C-alpha cells in the first residue's frame, strides 16, 4: 500500500546522477593565513571588483545525425553526407539506408519523410525522429557539449569525445587543434539549417561555418564560432565599494568590511590593455563606474585611475581610489589665514582619527582567515558523510555531489513527474528478515512515460536509486520521514500517520531559546 | 566484578528517555541573508529589545484521582465523585469500590482512610495513596499537563489527551473548545480542595473555578485560569544597548556590535496598543527605560517615542532612539558667532566620521550571515550522529535529544542514585564472542529503589539504556572511558586501571599550542 | 601488480604509530563566554604579550648501555660499570661477559672492541655496536626521555620508566625525588664522555654531574642539570600590538582587534619580581619593548610601567600601557589662549570619538565568543571521526592522532623509503569474496631497510598499518585515491588508470563560484 507525496518548488521531486564520474571537484587546504604585522595607518581607500578564472567548460549546442535498425539489438549508423543535406535544408529525411538496402516495416517506396518531435525528449537531447514508434528509423538529437581550456576535444553530454577544437575553422590548425579522420570531417561555409526539425516549414538560417564528423555510429554537427568573442576565460565574483589597502614594501593588501576575505598581491600592476582582459574591461570599468556614480559622485573624487592587479590566490583585481572632499567642500555641500588653520587642524584630526578606523578594520577583516581555513577543514571532513549537502551549503545553491573516494562527483537531476510519487507503508525488507529500509520506499513514474520505477525516499524530495540503504530492525522503532509539505510517522518500520509541519519545531540558531520537554517519572 | 563511579554537579548520573515522540523539533533552512546595498551614513542609534514568538506549550497542574484493583492484573477505574469530593476536602479516601463491592484485602469496613505520600513519587507525578503498599488501593497523582496554541487541548504528563481547552470556564465555548464527552464534565464555583492531600490536617484553599472530567480508569481535574492572564505569546529574547539603523525606502534594518544578528522590517510600525503585547509592553518599556538611565542619562538624549516593530523573521522589536548631546553640552558636563562656527565645525567633523564609523560597523555585522548559515548546515549534519552534543551546543544548555529520521525528540533526564553506578570490568560480549561493547556497561539503581538496572555508559554521565552499542574486537584495544573526576582504562575490552585526569591534556583551540609526542624508532 | 607513487614534501609518505597510550588529549568545555554589561567608554590602549603555562613534558637525553645473548631469543644484560667507564671513555666495549663466561661466536680473546654505528638507526635512538651483525653483542643507545611537571620521574622512549627526578644531583633530594633501588644509582662529578661513539677517535667532553642506573637488562645514563635553568613553566603564546582594555570594578578585560578571544582577569597584578617568571621576564620585556620601538616611539608614550596578570583562565599577560601625543605633537610632527581653547576642543573630540570606536571594537571582539564556543562543540563531534584531521586543523600543522574512547591519543610519524610505495591494482579482498578493500593497498619499505612491508593507504600520503579497511563490494564502483602528485582511478574496485590532478577543480569557499555539471536525459 501507498501513501501520496506533495509538491515543493526549489526543490522538486527529482532522481540526481553522477555525470559518468566527469564532472569531479576535491577539497584542498587553499586557504593561507598571512597577517600583516606593521600597523601603519596612512591606508588607501577605493572601490574594488575581483573576477576569478574561468574553470568552467565552454557549452554549446551540437547535432547528432543517426539512422536506427531493429531486427532489438537496435544498432545505430551514420546516414550519408547528402541525407544529412536533405535533413538540415528541407528538415525531411530519406526512408531507406543502404550498405544491402533497408526500409521501414514492410515498404519499398525510398519516399521522403518528415521530421516530427520527440515528445519523450528533454531540455538536454532534444530530439526528433520520422517514425513515433517510441524496422528502420532516422533520428536527429540536438544537444549539449562541453570543452574545457585548452579548447582541443569536446565531450558531448550523450558522453561521445571528439578530438577536435570547437573553434578549428579550417584555417586555424596552428591556433588550434585536430585529431579526429582527416577523411570523415567537412566544414561548410554559409550552411544552412532549419530552426526547428519538428516543424514542417520552417524559417532557415545561414551559418558563417558549420562543421560535420562521420563518427561509425553517428553524425555530429557543431557551429564554429570565435574562441575570443564566445569564451572569456574571467568570471566576476563580488564588487566591493568600501574597500580598504594597506601598502607594504612589495605588496597590496585589500580589505572589505562586507567580506570575510582579503586579498594580497604585488605593487606592480597587470596591463589593463592585456588581451586576456578583453573580455571583462569594460564591465569591470563600468561597474566602478557605476559604484562612483551611485555611491561617491557628491562627497568623494577620484584618485588616480584604474589599477588591475593579480592576486597571490590568482584573482584579478580592479581597483579604483577614492579621496573624500575636503570637510570644507563636505561642509558647503551639506549648508582668513586663521580660519583656513582652523580648518587645517579639523582635517588633520579627521584624517589621523579616520586612519586609525581604517586600521582597525583592516584588523577586523584579517581576523576571519583562521575561522576560515577551520570550518574549511570541517567541511572537509563532513563532505564524506553528506557532499551534496556540504557543497550546496558552501555554494548557496542545490547542489548534488557524490563520494569518490579522495574526491566528490557533481551530479545532474531529472525532475520527475511529482505527482507520481507514492511511498511504501512497510520499510521492513521482506525479501531478507532481520532487515529494515534506512529511509521509505518509494514508487515514481519519470515524465512522459509510464513504467513505474522503484527508489528510496531521499531529503529535500530526492528521490535515490541503485541499492537501497539498510540497517538492523531495532524494535521499538520510531521514525518520521518529511517530503514536500509533509511528514510520515513509521512505527516499528509500518507507516503510522500523517504529521503536521506545525507540530514540529524548527531550530532556531540565531535567538535559541528552549522549550522543555514532558517530565519523566522513574517508569 | 565492578569500579565504583564518582559524583559530579552540573551533569549528574542520569537516564535520558524520550517524551513519546511528542517533542520533536527539526532543523530549517531558516537563515536568509540579504546585503545591504547603499553606503548611506547617518545611521540612526538606539536601544533594542527583541522578543520572540513564544512557542512552548502552556503547563499547568492536574490531578488523577483512581483506585486499583489487584486479583498483578491491576485495573484502573474511576473513583465516584462524592468520593472525589471526600479527597479534595478531608484528603480521605473511603475504603470501598462499588460497580459488586470489593474492600480492602479481607476486609469489610467501608471505613475513611487518611492519605499519605507515596514516598517512590517523583517531582513529577507527586503520588498519594492510602495503602503503601509498593487487593484494593485509593490513588491521587498530582502532575504536569502541557497545552500549545490554540489552547483546544492538553496532554498529561501520563500521556492522557483530552480534548478540552484549560481555560474553557462553562462560559465561553465560543471562545475556546469542548470535546469530550459532555455528561461527564463538571465546572465547580468555589471549589475547595486541601493544600497537601498526604497531611492528616492541612490548609484548605478555595479556588475560583475547577473542573473535572471522569475518564474510563480516572478523574482528572484542573484549575480553570484566564488565558490573557497566565499565556504570553512573546518571550523575551535579548537587548541591545549599542544597536545602530539603517533605513531603506521600505526597511528599517537594526544591528549591534555584541550580536551576529541583524534584523529586518519594513518600516511601517506596530500598534504598541495592541492587545497581543500587554503581557511585554510594561516590561520592555522598563527594559529600556533601564538601558537607558544606567547608561545614556547623562551623555544621551532620547529622539522620539518607544516604536515597535514586526522583523521579517516574526522577531517582536521595541525600539528607543537615543541622541548624543552636543559637544558643547558633553564638554560642559566635563568641565561669540565664531566660537559658535568653531563648535559648529566640530560638530560636522565630529558627527561626519561618527557616522563612517556607524556604517563600518553595520558592514561588520552583515558579515556574519553567511557564515551563521554555513554553520548552521554544519550543525545539521551533524545532528544526525550526535544530536545531544549539537543542539547542546546551539542553546548552551545539557539537552538530550534523539535521532527519528528527519526531525530529532527531545528527551528527559531521570537522575538515578548517584551512588549505585557500578562499571563492569569485562567490556566483551560474553553471549556472544567475537562482539564487544563499545562502551562500558554499568549497573545502576534509580532513586527510592532497589533493583538492579544494567544499563551502559555515556557520555557527560549519561547512561544509556535499550539496545547496547556493540562492534568488532578488533584486537588490540586500548580505550578510556571518562565518568565523573576519573578514567576508566581498558586494554583489550578488559578492565586495566585507573587514569588520573590531570594526567590528560585537553586541546585548546583559543591557545593552540602543541605537544610533541614521544618518537618513533622504526619498530 | 603494482603502480608507483610520487614524492611530496610537506606530507611524506609515513607510517603513524600511537606512543604506547601516553600522549593523550581530550576535548573539554573549557570556553567561557562572558558578555561585560557597561557601556564606558574611557578604555586603555596598550601592548600586550600572553604566555600559556607550559604543559609539554621536559625532554632530554639519556643513554642506554646493554649487552645482548643470542642463543634467536635475544637476552638483553648489564654491562658492568668498569665496562660502562671504557665506553665512556675511550668509546670501545670489552668482547666478553660474565656472570659463567661468554664471548663473540667461536671466540675466547676478551679483547676490546671499537663502537660503530648501526646504520639501521634513526634520529631517535642513535646506536651503536661493536659487532655490525644486523653469539654475544655490545650496545650503545642514545635516545630521548620525558618528564612532566612534577620532575619526579622519566619515561624514555624505550618506555623504560625511572622513578628519579631528571635534576636530582646528590645533594638536594629534599627538593626532588629519588624512588630507585638506592645501590643502583651512582652519580659522578666531572664524568668524562667522549662526543661520538662511533668514531675510533673523538673529541672528550666532561659533564658536570652524570648520573647512572643499573637496571635489569640496562644501565641507564643521563646528565643531572640545573631546573630552573633548563625547564620553563611559562611558554609564549602571542603578542598583540593595538591591544584596549576595559576596567570593571574588579576585572581588566583586554581586547585585541586580530584576535578572536578576549582575556580576563582580576586588577590585582602579579608580582612581576616572582622567580616563576625568571625564564620569561626579560623576553617578555623586551618583546614589549621591541613593539613600542618599531610601532608607537613616535606617535605614542609609555604610561605606566610593565604590569602582569593573571587570566582568569590561566594565561599569563604582561601589559604596556600607552597613549598617544597630543594633536598638537601629531601635527608638529607632520609639519594665545584662545588657540589653546581651540586644541582643547579639538583633543576633546578626537578623545570622544576615539573612545566610541574603541568600545566599538571591544564589543566585536566579544561577538567572537559563542561562535568559537560552538566550533569548538563542532570539533570534539567530529574528532570520533577523523581526530587526525581535526587536531591538524585546530593547530595549524600536521598532527596523527588516534581515536581511544573519550580520548585521543597523538601519534608520532615514522618516514619511509618513499619511493619503495607500490600501490595494488586490485581493492578486491581475494581472503573474502563479498569484501573488498576501502583504500588501495600500498607495498612499502622502511628506511635502510628491504624486508616488504604490506599496508595501506591513507590520506596526505600517510601509510595506513593493523587491520585493514573493509567494506561491501557495491558494484558498479569508481574511486580517485590521490598520492602525492597523482590520482589513482579504480573501476569495479580494479585499477583503472591515472588521472591528471590539474582536471579535477578544487572547492574554493571564499570565491565559492560553481560550475554546472552535464545534463541528464531521462536515461
Ligand atoms: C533513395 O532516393 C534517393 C534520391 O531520391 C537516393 O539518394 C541518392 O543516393 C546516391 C548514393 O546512393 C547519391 O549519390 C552521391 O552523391 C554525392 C554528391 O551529391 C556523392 O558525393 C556520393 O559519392 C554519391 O555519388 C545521390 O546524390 C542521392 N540523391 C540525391 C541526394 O538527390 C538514394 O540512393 C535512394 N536509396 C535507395 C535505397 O534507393
Ligand atoms: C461506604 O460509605 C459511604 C458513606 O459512608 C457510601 O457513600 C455513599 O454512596 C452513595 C452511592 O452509593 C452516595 O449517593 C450518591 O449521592 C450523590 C449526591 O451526593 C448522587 O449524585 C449520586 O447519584 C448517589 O446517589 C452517597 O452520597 C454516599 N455518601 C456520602 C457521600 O456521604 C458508600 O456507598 C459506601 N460504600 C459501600 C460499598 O458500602
Ligand atoms: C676481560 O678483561 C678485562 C680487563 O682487561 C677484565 O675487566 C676486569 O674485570 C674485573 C671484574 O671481573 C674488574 O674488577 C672490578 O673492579 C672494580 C673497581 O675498578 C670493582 O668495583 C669491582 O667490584 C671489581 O673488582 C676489573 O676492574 C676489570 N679490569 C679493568 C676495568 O681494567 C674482565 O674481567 C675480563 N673478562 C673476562 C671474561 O676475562
Ligand atoms: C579562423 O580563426 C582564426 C583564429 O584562430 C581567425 O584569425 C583571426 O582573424 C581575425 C579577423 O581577421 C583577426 O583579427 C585575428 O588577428 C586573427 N587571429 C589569428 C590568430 O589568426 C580567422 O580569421 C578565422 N577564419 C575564418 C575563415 O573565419
Ligand atoms: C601594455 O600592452 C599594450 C598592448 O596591449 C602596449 O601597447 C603597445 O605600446 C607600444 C609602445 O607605445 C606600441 O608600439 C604598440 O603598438 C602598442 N601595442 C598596441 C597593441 O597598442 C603597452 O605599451 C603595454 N604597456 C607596458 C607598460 O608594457
Ligand atoms: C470566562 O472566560 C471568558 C473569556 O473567555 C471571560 O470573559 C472575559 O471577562 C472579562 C472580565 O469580565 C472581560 O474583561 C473580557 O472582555 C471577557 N472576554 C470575553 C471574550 O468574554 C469570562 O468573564 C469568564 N467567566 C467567568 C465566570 O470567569
Ligand atoms: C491602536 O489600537 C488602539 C486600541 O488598541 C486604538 O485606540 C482606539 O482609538 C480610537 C480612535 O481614537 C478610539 O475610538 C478607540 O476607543 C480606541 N480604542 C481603545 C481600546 O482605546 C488606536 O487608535 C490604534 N491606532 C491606530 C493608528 O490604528
Ligand atoms: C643541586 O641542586 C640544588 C637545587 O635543587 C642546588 O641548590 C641551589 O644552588 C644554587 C647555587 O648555589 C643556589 O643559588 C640555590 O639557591 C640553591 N637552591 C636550593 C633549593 O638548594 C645545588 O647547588 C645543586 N648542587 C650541586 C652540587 O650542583
Ligand atoms: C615581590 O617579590 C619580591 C621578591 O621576589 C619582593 O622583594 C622583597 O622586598 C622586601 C621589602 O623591600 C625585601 O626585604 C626583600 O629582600 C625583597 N626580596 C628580594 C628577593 O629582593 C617584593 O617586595 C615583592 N612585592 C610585593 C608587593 O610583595
Ligand atoms: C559566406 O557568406 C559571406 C557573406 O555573403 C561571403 O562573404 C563569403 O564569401 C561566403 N563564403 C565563401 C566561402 O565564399
Ligand atoms: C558614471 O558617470 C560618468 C560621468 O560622470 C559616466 O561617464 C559613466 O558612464 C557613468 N557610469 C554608469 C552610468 O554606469
Ligand atoms: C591617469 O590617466 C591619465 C590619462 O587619462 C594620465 O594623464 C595620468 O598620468 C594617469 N595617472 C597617473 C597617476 O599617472
Ligand atoms: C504525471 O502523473 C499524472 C498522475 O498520474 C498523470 O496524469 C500524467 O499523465 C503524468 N504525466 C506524464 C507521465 O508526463
Ligand atoms: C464564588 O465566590 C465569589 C467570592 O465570594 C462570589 O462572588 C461568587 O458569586 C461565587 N460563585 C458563585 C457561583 O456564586
Ligand atoms: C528611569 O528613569 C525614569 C525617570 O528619569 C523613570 O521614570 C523610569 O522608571 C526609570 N527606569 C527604571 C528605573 O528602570
Ligand atoms: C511622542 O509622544 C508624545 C506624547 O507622549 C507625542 O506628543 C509626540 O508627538 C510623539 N512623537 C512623535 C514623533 O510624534
Ligand atoms: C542510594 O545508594 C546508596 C548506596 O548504595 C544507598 O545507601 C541509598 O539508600 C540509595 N538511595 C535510594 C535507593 O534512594
Ligand atoms: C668538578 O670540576 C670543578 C671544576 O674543576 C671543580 O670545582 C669541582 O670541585 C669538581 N668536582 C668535585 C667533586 O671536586
Ligand atoms: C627599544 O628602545 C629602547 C630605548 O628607547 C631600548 O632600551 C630597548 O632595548 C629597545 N628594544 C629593542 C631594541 O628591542
Ligand atoms: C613606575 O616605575 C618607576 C620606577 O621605574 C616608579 O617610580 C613609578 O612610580 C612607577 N609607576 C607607578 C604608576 O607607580
Ligand atoms: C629506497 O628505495 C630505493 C628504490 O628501491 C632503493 O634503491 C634504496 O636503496 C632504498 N633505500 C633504503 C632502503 O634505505
Amino acid at each position: 500500500g501507498d501513501v501520496v507525496g506533495v509538491n515543493t518548488t526549489k526543490y522538486p521531486y527529482r532522481v540526481c546522477s553522477m555525470a559518468q564520474g566527469l564532472d569531479l571537484i576535491r577539497f584542498e587546504r587553499n586557504i593561507v593565513c598571512t597577517s600583516m604585522k606593521p600597523i601603519n595607518e596612512d591606508l588607501d581607500e577605493g572601490i574594488m571588483v575581483v573576477y576569478k578564472r574561468n574553470i568552467c567548460a565552454h557549452t554549446f549546442k551540437v547535432r547528432v545525425y543517426q539512422k536506427v535498425l531493429t531486427f532489438s539489438n537496435t544498432e545505430y549508423v551514420a546516414p550519408p553526407m547528402w541525407e544529412i543535406h536533405h535533413i538540415n535544408s528541407h528538415s525531411q529525411c530519406y526512408s531507406s539506408y543502404s550498405r544491402f538496402v533497408a526500409y521501414h516495416r514492410d515498404s519499398y517506396e525510398n519516399k521522403t519523410m518528415q521530421l516530427m518531435p520527440d515528445d519523450y525528449s528533454n531540455t538536454c537531447s532534444t530530439r526528433y525522429v520520422t517514425v513515433k514508434d517510441q524496422n528502420l528509423n532516422c533520428m536527429v538529437t540536438i544537444t549539449t557539449a562541453r570543452s574545457k581550456y585548452p579548447y582541443h576535444f569536446f565531450i558531448t553530454s550523450t558522453g561521445d569525445v571528439v578530438d577536435i577544437s570547437p573553434f578549428y575553422n579550417g584555417t586555424n590548425r596552428n591556433a588550434s587543434y585536430f585529431g579526429e579522420n582527416a577523411d570523415k570531417f567537412f566544414i561548410f561555409p554559409n550552411y544552412t539549417i532549419v530552426s526547428d526539425f519538428g516543424r514542417p516549414n520552417s524559417a532557415l538560417e545561414t551559418h558563417r561555418l558549420v562543421a560535420f564528423l562521420e563518427r561509425a555510429d553517428s553524425v555530429i554537427s557543431w557551429d564554429i564560432q570565435d574562441e575570443k568573442n564566445v569564451t572569456c576565460q574571467l568570471t566576476f565574483w563580488e564588487a566591493s565599494e568600501r574597500t580598504i589597502r594597506s601598502e607594504a614594501e612589495d605588496s597590496y593588501h585589500f580589505s572589505s568590511a562586507k567580506m570575510t576575505a582579503t586579498f594580497l598581491s604585488k605593487k606592480q600592476e597587470v596591463n589593463m590593455s592585456d588581451s586576456a582582459l578583453d573580455c571583462v574591461r569594460d564591465e569591470a570599468i563600468n561597474k566602478l563606474q557605476q559604484i562612483f556614480n551611485t555611491s561617491y559622485n557628491q562627497t568623494y573624487e577620484k584618485y588616480g585611475n584604474v589599477s588591475v592587479f593579480e592576486t597571490t590566490g590568482g584573482l584579478v583585481v580592479f581597483w579604483q581610489g577614492i579621496k573624500q572632499k575636503s570637510l570644507v567642500e563636505l561642509e558647503r555641500l551639506a549648508n582668513e589665514s586663521v580660519h583656513n588653520l582652523v580648518y587645517a587642524q579639523l582635517q588633520f584630526t579627521y584624517d589621523t582619527l579616520r586612519g586609525y578606523i581604517n586600521r582597525a578594520l583592516a584588523q577586523i577583516a584579517e581576523a576571519w582567515c583562521v575561522d576560515q581555513r577551520r570550518t574549511l577543514e570541517v567541511f572537509k571532513e563532513l563532505s564524506k558523510i553528506n557532499p551534496s549537502a556540504i557543497l550546496s551549503a558552501i555554494y548557496n545553491k542545490p547542489i548534488a555531489a557524490r563520494f569518490m573516494g579522495d574526491v566528490l562527483g557533481l551530479a545532474s537531476c531529472v525532475t520527475i513527474n511529482q505527482t507520481s510519487v507514492k511511498v511504501l507503508r512497510d520499510m521492513n525488507v521482506k525479501e531478507s528478515p532481520g532487515r529494515c529500509y534506512s529511509r521509505p520506499v518509494v514508487i515514481f513514474n519519470f515524465a512522459n512515460s509510464s513504467y513505474v520505477q522503484y527508489g528510496q525516499l531521499g531529503e529535500d524530495n530526492e528521490i535515490l536509486l541503485g541499492n537501497h540503504r539498510t540497517e538492523e530492525c531495532q524494535l521499538p522503532s520510531l521514525k518520521i520521514f518529511i517530503a514536500g509539505n509533509s511528514a510520515y510517522e513509521y512505527v516499528d518500520y509500518l507507516f503510522k500517520r500523517m504529521i503536521d509541519l506545525s507540530s514540529i519545531s524548527t531550530v532556531d540558531s540565531m535567538i535559541a531559546l528552549d522549550c522543555d520537554p514532558l517530565c519523566n517519572t522513574d517508569f
